[PDB]
């Protein structure tokens, strides 16, 4: 029973439990993309005033 | 209770809380349109001055 319990616990942890490294790398990549996207949205926000010189 | 509270708070924020990025673009476009309208109104105000040369 003890042997089967440890084997079953390992099998269950193989599914539900997350891998911390493979999650942290994705989290860092996503946050880098978020800051790049918000900077570029800010850049896009200051595009349309180019035509104000024509007024 | 705490799970339900966090879910309900998320649902409430999905409705009443505003999106800052989605709204700042509209704000900047609006003020650009205001500047263009002010410029055009100023230009149209001096429009009838051309008739003075006929008097």
């Amino acid at each position: 029973l003890m042997n089967a319990y440890e084997n079953t616990q390992a099998s269950e942890s193989r599914i539900r439990d997350a891998d911390m490294a493979e999650e942290t790398v994705a989290f860092t990549k996503n946050q880098i993309l978020v800051q790049s996207g918000t900077a570029m949205l800010a850049q896009a926000n200051v595009r349309p005033q180019g035509v104000l010189s024509l007024l």
